[PDB]
């Protein structure tokens, strides 16, 4: 005898593992168990996976429901599950929108010089350097302080509360609360900070005071700025430092960007697209009882929907482990999601790892692991998968 499946796989973000093709081709939505054990539907195939995401009926929000199945504890309140929507509800949505797009002036400019400035430092202290803790992490968190308008200075403490706040755990966790509520205090304090005006906050503090928001409380204007440093530093330093590797791993791949930086933007797409970054599938609560391929997905019960199972799917992706930049369907993965809840930093998230990478290839051209790939050490019960050091020599 054995037990039910168990999700997630492996916390390893350098390869898939097998099992996800066998069950894409046997069963592309089958039961698993959760962390919390509970059970729920995991689903592994691009149609299924797109069907589940487009579907408002499969709920984000109904996620945070007492006494639902859970895929792991809440780490913030259980009505910031439904943030967006919140945001949405507020009338915020396009202000929040337009704050974080990485065409305005001057801020593609500080994420390049940004780069260099952390890539000049690891090479003046010399290799080995470690590209998550001393590149990619600093290069998210300074470029969210600055899309933010909050003081740089402000970043690295706000940033250690992500170790926890982003942990995929059984159980309630007691260090997140204290955080979270700690990081609400602070931006919070920004609000009425009278020097903070530019960026999101700058933005969301004079819709504070403008008649037509009002009503809209302290609380959200507060989390909307907890939640966007937070999605965004972890998302895309996770990322980053993720598609760092695939790149080193791929020499000739890496050679090619080198050569030809102008095919970075298609490069990025494919490093998106095979990207292990989410540790868990996107869960759902179905609010209705929906048929899903072969199985009839009953009300109340959780879906997880399995980014790589989709972006791995070769009835989509021909050659899936392979990255091709002449594709017909480059930006048709699911790397930021589809539908209701589709990524709204995906721009900017795209232009990080761009600009990162690019300053990356001119300063260490020959940028290499400086250790065996399996010493690297995959964090474990968090919602990304990423290295603990990603130690290099160039
Ligand atoms: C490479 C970088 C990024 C990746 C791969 C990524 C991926 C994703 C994915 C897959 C979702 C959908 C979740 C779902 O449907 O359950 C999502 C949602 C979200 N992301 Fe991103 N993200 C990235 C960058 C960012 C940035 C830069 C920010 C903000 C500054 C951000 C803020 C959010 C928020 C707030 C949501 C929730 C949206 C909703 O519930 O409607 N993300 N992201
Ligand atoms: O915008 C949101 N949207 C939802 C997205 C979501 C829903 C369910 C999950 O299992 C994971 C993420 C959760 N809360 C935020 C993301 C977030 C989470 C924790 C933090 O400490 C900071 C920011």
């Amino acid at each position: 005898a054995t037990v039910l499946l168990e999700v997630p796989f492996s916390a390893r973000g350098d390869r898939i593992p097998d099992a996800v093709a066998e069950l894409r081709t046997r069963e592309p939505i089958r039961k698993v168990r959760t962390i919390t054990g509970a059970e729920a539907w995991l689903v592994s195939s691009y149609a299924l996976c797109t069907q589940v995401l487009e579907d408002r009926r499969f709920s984000m929000k109904e996620t945070a429901a007492a006494g639902a199945p859970r895929l792991n504890a809440l780490t913030v309140p259980p009505e910031v599950v439904n943030n967006m929507g919140n945001i949405a509800d507020a009338g915020l949505r396009k202000a929040v929108m337009k704050a974080i797009t990485p065409k305005a002036p001057g801020l593609e400019q500080f994420l390049r010089d940004t780069a260099n400035s952390l890539l000049d430092n690891l090479i003046t202290e010399g290799a080995p350097a470690d590209l998550r803790n001393d590149f990619a992490d600093p290069l998210a968190t300074a470029l969210h302080c600055k899309v933010l308008g909050i003081p740089q200075e402000d970043g690295p403490k706000l940033f250690r509360s992500l170790s926890i706040a982003f942990m995929s755990s059984a159980d309630p966790i007691p260090a997140a609360k204290i955080n979270w509520d700690r990081d609400i205090e602070y931006m919070a304090g920004i609000l009425e900070n009278p020097n903070i005006t530019t960026g999101l906050m700058g933005e969301l503090s004079r819709l504070r005071k403008d008649p037509a928001y009002s009503h809209v409380s302290d609380e959200l204007f507060a989390t909307i700025g907890v939640t966007f440093f937070g999605a965004g530093v972890i998302s895309t330093g996770s990322f980053l430092t993720t598609a760092l590797i695939s790149l080193i791993q791929r020499p000739q791949l890496r050679n090619l960007l080198h050569e030809k930086p102008e095919l970075i933007p298609a490069g990025v797409e494919e490093l998106l697209r095979i990207n292990l970054s989410f540790a868990d599938g996107l869960p759902r609560l179905a609010t209705a009882d929906i048929q899903v391929g072969d199985v009839l997905v009953r009300k109340g019960e959780l879906v997880l929907v399995l980014l790589e199972g989709a972006n791995f799917d070769p009835e989509h992706f021909p050659n899936p482990g392979s990255i091709e930049l002449d594709r017909p369907n480059p930006t048709s993965h699911l790397a930021f999601g589809r539908g209701q809840h589709f990524c709204p930093g995906s721009a900017l998230g795209r232009r990080h790892a761009q600009i990162g990478i690019e300053a990356l290839l001119k300063k260490m051209p020959g940028v290499d692991l400086a250790v065996p790939i399996d010493q690297l050490v995959w964090r474990t019960r968090f919602q990304r998968r990423i290295p603990e050091r990603l130690p290099v020599l160039w």
